[PDB]
C-alpha cells in the first residue's frame, strides 16, 4: 500500500524535474545570450571641432562596426567637471559605421578666447568620447 | 476484510499525492518566476554635475532596457563614507531607457571650494551609481 | 531529456530564418517560433 | 502488514544508494583525474630558421619537460592569416624534452626575397609556437 | 486494522524527521560558523632586520587586527628554497595588533657577507612573511 504512494511520489518528482529542466534551459539561454550580446564594445572618436559665433560644431566618426546614436554634448570646465552648457539633444542623431556626422552642442553658451574647455559627446548606450580645443 | 481498508488507504494516498502535485506545480511556478524576474539587473551612470549657488544638479541616463526610478541622492565625504546632505526625494523621478533626467540633491548643504566630494544616486530597486567633482 | 541548439540566424527583408541543430539522439518536432523583446518577455511576432 | 512493505522499501533504497555511491566514486574519480591531467600546459619555441632553395627548415626546442610531437608547419602571409604553403607532415616527428630537432615545411612553395612571412608550427595537442624571418 | 499500523508509522516518521531537523540545525550551525571564522585573513610584515655577530634579529609589524604568534624563523638560500639555519622557537612570541616585536632566528648559523639571504617568519596559523637582506 505504501508502494503505490511511493510510485506516485516518484512520478510527481519526475514531472517536477522536467519542469525545472524546461525553465532552466529557458533561463540559461536568455540570460547567457543577453550577457553575450552586452559583452560587445563600442568605439567613437571626434575628429575636429569648429566654433561659429556662440555655437560649437563637432564632427563624430564611427570607427566601430555597429550603429551609434548621439544623445548629448557638453562643454566641460577644466578639472572641476562642471558643465557650462549642454543637455539632451532635440532628436538623437544616428551615425553609420565608417561614416561621419556633425553634432551641435544644445543651447547657447558664451566662451572666452584662449580659455580651457572640454567638449564631450555621449552615446545612447553610454559610450564616452571627448577632446579639448582653444576657443578663438 | 483488511483488503477493503487497504484499498481505501491507497485511494487516500493517491488523492494526497495529487494535492502535493498541484501545490508543487504552483509553488515551483511562482518561485521560479520570482527568481527569474529578480535576476534582471539595471545600469546607471551620471555624466556630469553642476552647482547653482548651494544646489547640486545631476544628469542621469538609464542605459539599460527597463525604466528606473530615482529615490535618493547624497553628497558623501571621501574616505569616511559620511553624508553631509541628502535624503529621500520629494517625488521619485522615472527615467526612460535611452533618455536623460535631471536630479537635484534634496535639501541645502554648504560646500567648500576645492574639497573632495562624492555625489551618489540610488535607484528604487537599489542600484547605485556615483562620481566625484571639484567644488567651484 | 531533450537538447536543442540553433547554430546561426539570418534575416531577409522582414523574414527571419533560423537553423536548428539537434545534438540529441531522438527525433525532434518544432512547434512554434517567436521574436522576444529585450528584458520584457513580450513577443513581437510568432505563433504556431 | 504495511511494515513489511516499508522494510523492503528501505532495503531497496539502501541498495540503490550503494549503487549510486559506487558510480559516483568511479565517475568523480575518472572525470577529476581527466581534468587534472588536461590541466597541464605545454611549451614550444623555435630557435632559428634557414632557407635552402625553396625548402624552409625550422629548428624546434622544447623548453618543456614532456614529450612532444610536431604534426604541421605553415608559412602565413602578413596580417591576413592566409597560408601560402603547408599541411600535415608525412610522419609526425617526436622531439624529446631538452633536445632540438629539424622540421621541414611540407611541400614546395616559392618565396620573394625581402618579403614579410610568418613561419608557424603546431603540436599534436594544438600548442602554437612560431616566429618570423627575412626571406633571402 | 492496517490503519493503526499506518498511523504508528506516520508518528515514527514525524519523530525521525524531528530528530533529523535537530541534528541538521546543529551541524549546519557549527560547520557554517567554523567556515565563517576561518574565512578571516591574517596580515604580517617585517620592517627591518639586523645582524649582531652570528645572530639575526628581525622586527615584525602586526598590521592586522587580530593577535599573532610567531613560531618559527628561517634563513633561506637564494633560488634553491633550502634552509641553512632555523627551527621552532623555544617559546612562541605573541605580537599584539598595532605593535612590534623582535624575533631571533633559532640556533646559530654562520653567514657570508655580500650573499643573497632570505629571512622568513611563519605564524602559528600559517601566514608567511619574509624579506631579503645583504649580510655585512
Amino acid at each position: 500500500e505504501p508502494i503505490v504512494a511511493a510510485v506516485l511520489l516518484i512520478v510527481v518528482a519526475v514531472i517536477g524535474a522536467v519542469l525545472v529542466y524546461l525553465w532552466f534551459s529557458g533561463y540559461v539561454t536568455r540570460a547567457t545570450s543577453q550577457a553575450e550580446q552586452l559583452s560587445a564594445a563600442e568605439q567613437l572618436k571626434i575628429e575636429a571641432v569648429s566654433k561659429t559665433g556662440t555655437t560649437v560644431s563637432v564632427n563624430v566618426r564611427n570607427v566601430g562596426e555597429v550603429p551609434v546614436k548621439i544623445a548629448s554634448a557638453y562643454v566641460l570646465n577644466a578639472t572641476t567637471l562642471t558643465m557650462i552648457c549642454g543637455g539632451s539633444l532635440t532628436s538623437p542623431q544616428q551615425i553609420d559605421p565608417g561614416t561621419i556626422q556633425t553634432i551641435n552642442v544644445p543651447g547657447t553658451c558664451n566662451l572666452i578666447a584662449g580659455a580651457r574647455y572640454i567638449v564631450k559627446v555621449v552615446t545612447a548606450r553610454g559610450t564616452e568620447a571627448a577632446a579639448t580645443f582653444i576657443s578663438p
